[PDB]
């Protein structure tokens, strides 16, 4: 059992889970069923953006999704992340299809995370920025069905030839090197991260999204988590 | 109308035509609704095998379908192909996917026929053996969306470049020369098929199956028979 903290951009309202129903961005801790919701006109074909904060301080989990000259979507939840996540995690990208399906193409990815100790400027800080994957990115771990190189994106789930989107895909990319998120004797822990995304469906009907998210260091895909569980819960618990 | 006889891996349970509810192999006699069926644990990803047996003398056809270390699964049925199918036809391999999909690998296929008539010693016999497939395999008729030379495999339905398997598909593979199956002078007339398959599939519901089939000579794929009728029957009747 993996622990898993994540930002969900839910394309598909799976009702008998506890989705609402419509489109939406989610805070999920540890479970598939949204801690908080809002909702989320997501904008079929267009180009979006992610944005991810969070700070030891305010002990606040938020994200903004945007589209251009587009209301934007917000939401917030208030979790200690210490008494959540282990002291070192991996970091990445989510996305699954199941009977309908989309395109869950990422077009950059950038994450800062920051640990400032009770010491006199002394700051340990990470920091990755891509806005071209290539097709050998040894610095990403890709799993399911994720793959790069083509166009210079990051594919999270199978596309045909055609461009077309696949059923019953997931598929996933974690940055290789483990992240030191907290620290007991850190005055001040904070990350960020953003992320621009292509979602398309060739129908109305779009499925099943978008995720970053935390994990334990040796994470992977919980078997049957294509479709509803965006390839990160083995179950709707 | 054609008139089949067929022994059916059916993967994907269709009760509102008759189908218990789970995997199953099956006899059907001119109808995809089987005679007599029996519970089969289909495992997603392996390769198994199919026997087929059948002699004049007990009027009995048999299947048994296994994986390798588990159990297998048996299926037989009394009938009198006499009075059931014409004395000369073409034995194949047929398969299908509906909404929901699998790959239809099929990686060697045997077959042998003999009649056995009142005249001391005299015995007629066919016998073939497909170990590997070749693009152009002449001595089979492919319908559909057959298609042989993948790996040296046997394709019954359409899968993509990336090999995931397509929805909506049907196809056949008929051995090339009719088969004399039965003769009112026979004293024994017997007939014994086997192959090798392959069923995957994304998710975890793989539809709709294979199907190991004895027609008359000139059978073609019914006209809307993808899914549910495993491209054997017009109608499910
Ligand atoms: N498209 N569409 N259409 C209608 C339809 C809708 C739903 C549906 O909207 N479900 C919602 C939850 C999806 O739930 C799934 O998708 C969602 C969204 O991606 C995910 O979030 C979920 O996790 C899950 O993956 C289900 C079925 C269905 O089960 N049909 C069974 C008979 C198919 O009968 C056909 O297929 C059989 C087998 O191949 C054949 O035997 C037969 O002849 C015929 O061809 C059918
Ligand atoms: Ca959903
Ligand atoms: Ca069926
Ligand atoms: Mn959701
Ligand atoms: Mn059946």
């Amino acid at each position: 059992a993996d622990t898993i903290v994540a930002v969900e951009l839910d394309t598909y309202p799976n009702t008998d889970i506890g989705d609402p129903s419509y489109p939406h961005i989610g805070i999920d801790i540890k479970s598939v069923r949204s801690k908080k919701t809002a909702k989320w006109n997501m904008q079929n074909g267009k180009v979006g953006t992610a944005h991810i904060i969070y700070n030891s301080v305010d002990k606040r989990l938020s994200a903004v999704v945007s589209y251009p000259n587009a209301d934007s979507a917000t939401v917030s939840y208030d979790v200690d992340l210490d008494n959540v996540l282990p002291e070192w995690v991996r970091v990445g990208l989510s996305a699954s299809t199941g009977l309908y399906k989309e395109t869950n193409t990422i077009l950059s990815w950038s994450f800062t995370s920051k640990l400032k100790s009770n010491s006199t400027h002394e700051t340990n800080a990470l920091h990755f920025m891509f806005n071209q994957f290539s097709k050998d990115q040894k610095d990403l771990i890709l799993q399911g069905d994720a793959t790069t190189g083509t166009d210079g994106n990051l594919e999270l789930t199978r596309v045909s030839s055609n461009g077309s989107p696949q059923g019953s895909s997931v598929g996933r990319a974690l940055f290789y090197a483990p992240v030191h998120i907290w620290e007991s004797s850190a005055v001040v822990a904070s990350f960020e991260a953003t992320f621009t995304f292509l979602i398309k469906s060739p129908d109305s009907h779009p499925a099943d999204g978008i995720a970053f998210f935390i994990s334990n260091i040796d994470s992977s895909i919980p078997s049957g988590s294509t479709g509803r569980l965006l390839g990160l819960f083995p179950d709707a618990n």
